[PDB]
């Protein structure tokens, strides 16, 4: 009656932990209900969800929902890589009568001439290692479905994924799908949603400076805007070089209306290109110097306080910060506001020179407002405090250490704040982003394995650097810049789990050691693995001229000398004789989706809290932290009334009672670390990150003394990111 | 004791003044030539300078205009003479000048006029200078002359360095160059006040990159973002360049339908508009005022109707609003047959039901019911519905406007091109659109009221001699004006058309002793508008037997002997010939696709006087600038009559403008200035129909209804679609 459930349920238990999973509980649960009509595909959904809820009890219980929910969804599918292919490319639409491919008809052809190799090359096995939050996950967004039902098993979206990177190159195909999904690394979503596929729009960042200043000028960029947000890309635009309010208009005789009415214009389009349908509208980060005469209003645009008109609030915000502002700042001073048409070329010019030319308009009577530096410093932090934004980078420090210096100046980041690229008139900047998962790393015997770090490094380079050219571009400008310049953006997942599972602390010196050494090798990684490309493909068409092309690395730039782990000198002998296929390497992206689906912590970042909730339909879960969860039940000392105990705080661990001190080191939450060391230890890892990194800034003591100290802080430890988003209390 | 405009300082003499003043009641009524009536009050306050006493002087005339309407010419002659005082007397100097302009901004030359343009002036400083007549400077009231110095005489900071005439004379070698013969000619005519060009030919002929056209109407290229936005930028560029725009929009998606190559749903019409609406907010010529004008074309099928005549309330979630914006539905036969008979209609999506917005007439009828006999509708509701919410619209902002696509597209002598898939921001302009040709128009509007005779009729001949200069004129401007799009360009070089108006009817009307609504004067609205037409056709032909035909000529309604009255079924009078000029266009044929077009005349009849373009006065007492005005004639007949007793004005005006009741005044004037809301709309209905069997365009057709409902607005609008009227309605003006 009821065993024929738990026996069914137990053949599944098949590793776990059985002084913890108790599969006879699930049954009870599943009873409530006895088959008033329940399906077997109904009644496994319903005991994987039942699972899932017991998280809390023991993170074994998450693997067992997995368990289940694949299981199922392996009786429910093909199991032939070959056959699904197929299905997917036969597809035809019953709305419209149309033959609608799901794959590309040449992914298809390289699949079929390949069958045999290929089919059996998957091991759906692997299906079994995503836990039940990632798998969800998965299911809802990345299997693809043929109508309404999932026709890929994860393994076969993995196998799609890498032939449609790898094309002809089986050998190279079948590396990259025992890489992805032994859980090694992983591509970002765009290549997985669409790599295989027909529009094969694999990039998932884009960086365009906004044209000329003219109607003319502003429309072209929002037509750009548009199509590349409706092939939903993530753009940052770079608007200091507009008119300000009240400028003059030549042509028409009258006064440009200045930033807000013409943001309010990109505002409605990032609603109405919002991929077709629902929320989440198209998404672009807007970036000023702030010493454009619309400095004050600029930062109002997200306030949650109306005359509409004045609001621009589906954008996103960012400064564009030069060292004279900020000196000008901290010592005391007035703060010349211009408009970029009395004085032209303000941000075209950085540092040393930048600072000729403002300081050359202003004494010169060509300034339009003064005011103190202070007050707009203020402004700024006023507005962060509030909503968080707008995201702190620094243009001179991005400018200054850039291996792109050479092609004019960088003027902004991407959407988000990790992407350092040039952008002309006639080049749009994309990136092709892909994350190791640093916990993966960690060896069967709590030292860290850097030969396959970089072993793996190597490979994400060759993909990323087919992606280029495989893919693509949403604008002529952006297939332009990239063939030019072929950057791209290694990153990285689970930097929180590697520690904790060294049994380091975060801040620790052992943490702040590894931290370094772990960004060290990614970078001699990538960097030979490009060099190699070099030798066989040439160097890229902009190199020679560059940093790197001058001898001099990222670390060089930072004045960083490297920790005796790698040979640098023989790598540069290397970059010295043949030069490197790609122009920038690293940029550590925020993995918002793709850690929530391997399983890891999202990027560089510590743990915000020790119990979490993720929500999947209607179902909503505490999620324990798995690290500290196994450490404190593999210790006696977890029951439920501690559970609620953590609970009342957040999530920290930190005044409960009975729990060891290392423990407490270890599950420091982020609003218990020190921001300072934080800052400090991306910094130092930054040395060996050509681009810059998705840095968040945590305080609760939300107060503007500890805020204005940060920035400044982050500022002269020669950050090029300060700051993505202010997360406070 | 005041500072006289010399430096040196006269005495301030009560007699000085008023017989100052006397030189300039040189054309006035006698018995309220009463300038110690001025001075009198000129000389109660005394706080140095003449210009300074003379704007106070000029301001105190037009104060007393509400007691005679000559005190407002007189009024105007002493601002004038003032501007006169300072402002160079000879043209040449003065146009001269506007090149040699060197402002201090960029402190660059920056030349206010034409390269050529005074290459073409002072290559003949002497004829053009001996034309000018600079005494009808003082034929002008206060408030156009206040209008005119507002904005259309050349300003070199502060001080407006042209006279009127000298903004004319600039206009009429702008527009015809090397041609002094008929330049002078142009100029006779335009200072005689016989017409006007619209405004961007006033404000920009004979200046450097000249923005000479008003009117732009275009469709959205395709169904995609990527051409969505396309008219986007178009939109952004013609509103830069003062541009009002029509769009057609029906081709677009309705929210909800699926878009294959991202596999989500569109958002609709509405979040689109929202761009196009803050983008007009945006470029809005630079700085104030009014966002740029775009007129939004619509047909009642589509699945979005009902939300896109919501986009106007002033009342509504934020992002479901589009005030800035202006509505119009470009209607077929069949949705108000289907509302009349009380029957279902479908709604359905471009997307699914291709090219409905691509046909119109018995053959969109097949198409369309052929997608309900497939099923292939999206939302059915009963015809109705969709009446009551139109009409809701209309209840409570006057919008949309009403056209008629059938009748549009059937009366078109640009058929032979496609469908015409809408009109322009005014509602007067019916022109052919496609991917790449956008439709212009220049206008010019004739001065109605000047063709009255001394004793009493109507001077058809001179009329029609204007008239043809007129067309001459507008089609010398197809070839010499700028277009700020390719588009626009090529359009117009390929059909060439033109759009002649008027205005000054109703004064027209009143100068002949005619009530509005009379069969006098329903008959003289027949037969001036027959002239005009014969008229500008007679020079249209003249102009294709010295041009040759335009591109597209050959195979539309003209080319098969076909005029517009043809198209109404409707016989002409008397009049003209007809017979004889179908002859003369069978062989020769024409240089204008198309000729008349009524358009509004806001600016330029507030200018020269006239009242609004073809409607009677809409009061008896009004107000410009604030300053106010009984209407000219009124007066005029009042008081020499004896009538018009001090106390009279506040019994008019108790009664919001109507002498309807007012026991002293015969039931014969009582008759003649019967005002709008006093006079049957179904009858200026059945007249702009009469009149436009005449007009190969349409005609701006303001209604006024004081409290409406339901019943009359249903009623005059099926009673405008049933007389065939192309604009079916322009704004519904309530109160
Ligand atoms: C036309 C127009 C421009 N602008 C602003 C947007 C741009 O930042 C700025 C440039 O407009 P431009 O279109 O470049 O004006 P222009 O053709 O007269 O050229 P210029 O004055 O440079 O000689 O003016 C408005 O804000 N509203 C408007 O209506
Ligand atoms: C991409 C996108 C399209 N649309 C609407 C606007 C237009 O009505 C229509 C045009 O979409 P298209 O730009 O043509 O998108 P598509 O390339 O996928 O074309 P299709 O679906 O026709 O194969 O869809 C949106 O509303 N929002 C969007 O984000
Ligand atoms: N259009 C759009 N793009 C985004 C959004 N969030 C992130 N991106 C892009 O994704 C990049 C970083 O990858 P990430 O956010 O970690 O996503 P993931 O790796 O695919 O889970 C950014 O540089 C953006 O360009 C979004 O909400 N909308
Ligand atoms: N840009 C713009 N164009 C207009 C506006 N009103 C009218 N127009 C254009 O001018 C035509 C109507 O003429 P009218 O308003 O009387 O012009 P005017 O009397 O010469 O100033 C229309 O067909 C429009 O194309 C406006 O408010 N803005
Ligand atoms: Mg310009
Ligand atoms: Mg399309």
């Amino acid at each position: 009656m009821f065993d024929k459930i738990t026996s069914r349920i137990q053949k599944l238990c098949y590793g776990l932990n059985m002084d913890f999973v108790d599969p006879a509980q699930i049954t009870m649960k599943v009873i409530q209900g006895l088959y008033s009509g329940v399906t077997t595909v109904e009644l496994d959904t319903l005991a994987a969800e039942t699972a899932a809820t017991l998280t809390t009890k023991h993170p074994d219980y998450a693997i067992l929902a997995a368990r289940i929910a694949v299981s199922n969804l392996h009786k429910e599918t093909k199991k032939v890589f070959s056959d699904v292919m197929e299905d997917l490319y036969n597809y035809i639409n019953p709305h419209n009568g149309k033959h609608s491919p799901m794959v590309a008809k040449s992914t298809l052809d390289i699949v079929l001439a390949n069958k045999d190799r290929l089919n059996s090359a998957i091991i759906y096995d692997r299906d079994f290692s995503y836990n039940y939050f990632g798998f969800k996950t998965l299911e809802r967004s990345y299997l693809l479905k043929i109508n309404g039902k999932v026709a890929e098993r994860p393994q076969h979206m993995l196998m799609r994924v890498s032939v449609g990177i790898h094309k002809e190159d089986i050998d190279a195909a079948i590396e990259t799908y025992n890489l992805l999904s032994e859980r090694w690394f992983t591509h970002a979503s765009p290549t997985l949603f669409n790599a295989g596929t027909n529009r094969p729009q694999l990039s998932s960042c884009f960086l365009l400076s906004m044209k000329d200043d003219s109607i003319e000028g502003i429309y072209d960029t929002l037509k750009q805007c548009a199509l590349i947000s409706k092939s939903a890309g993530g753009i940052g635009v770079a608007v200091s070089c507009i008119r300000a309010t009240g400028s003059y208009i030549a042509g028409t005789n009258g006064n440009s209306n200045g930033l807000v009415p013409m943001l309010r214009v990109y505002n409605n389009t990032a609603r109405y290109v919002d991929q077709g349908g629902n929320k989440r509208p198209g998404a672009f980060a807007i970036y000023l110097e702030p010493w454009h005469l619309d400095i004050f209003e600029f930062l109002d645009l997200k306030k949650n306080t109306g005359k509409e008109e004045q609001r621009a609030r589906d954008l996103f915000f960012a400064l564009w910060i030069p060292d004279l502002f900020m000196k000008r700042v901290e010592t005391n001073q007035d703060w010349s506001l211009m408009c970029p048409n009395e004085c032209p070329g303000l941000d075209e010019v950085w540092g040393e020179e930048f600072e000729k030319l403002y300081a050359s308009y202003e004494k010169q009577g060509r300034v339009r407002k003064v005011v103190k530096a202070q007050q707009l410093w203020y402004a700024i932090i006023e507005s962060q405090t509030e909503t968080g934004t707008p995201y702190m980078l620094y243009k001179d420090s991005c400018n200054r250490k850039s291996n792109q210096q050479n092609l004019g100046t960088i003027k902004c980041s991407n959407l988000c704040t990790e992407i350092v690229e040039y952008t002309s008139k006639d080049e749009v900047a994309v990136c092709n982003l892909a994350s190791l998962a640093l916990n993966m790393y960690v060896t069967s015997e709590h030292t860290y394995d850097f030969k396959k770090l970089a072993e793996v490094t190597k490979v994400v380079v060759r993909n990323l650097n087919k992606i280029i050219d495989i893919n693509y571009y949403p604008v002529p400008e952006a297939c332009l810049s990239n063939k030019r310049h072929r950057p791209i953006g290694i990153g990285v997942q689970g930097l929180a789990d590697a520690f904790i599972l060294m049994r380091y602390p975060f801040e620790s010196a052992e943490a702040q050691l590894l931290n370094k050494q772990i960004f060290e090798t990614i970078y001699y990684g990538a960097l030979e693995a490009s060099c190699d490309l070099a030798k066989e493909q040439g160097p890229y068409e902009t190199y020679e001229g560059s940093p790197v092309s001058k001898g001099i690395l990222q670390y060089d730039m930072w004045n960083v000398t490297p920790t005796d782990l790698w040979d640098w000198k023989v790598l540069k002998e290397k970059i010295a004789k043949y030069g490197i296929r790609n122009s920038l390497l690293i940029a550590p992206m925020p993995t918002a989706s793709t850690a929530q689906i391997l399983g890891n912590n999202e990027s560089i970042e510590p743990y915000t809290s020790n119990i979490y909730t993720r929500r999947v339909l209607s179902g909503e879960f505490q999620i324990v932290n798995p690290h500290l969860l196994k450490d404190l039940t593999e210790r006696g000392l977890w029951h439920e009334e501690m559970k609620n105990q953590i609970i009342a705080c957040n999530g920290s661990i930190q005044s409960i009672p009975e729990i060891p001190d290392d423990l407490k080191q270890l599950y420091k939450t982020v609003w218990e670390i020190s921001q300072k060391t934080v800052l400090k230890m991306a910094a130092e890892r930054g040395a060996f990150i050509d681009q810059s990194q998705s840095l968040n800034i945590h305080i609760a003591e939300p107060n503007y003394g500890k805020l204005t100290s940060m920035h400044f802080y982050g500022w002269k430890q020669g950050l090029k990111t300060g700051m993505y988003y202010l997360r406070t209390r």
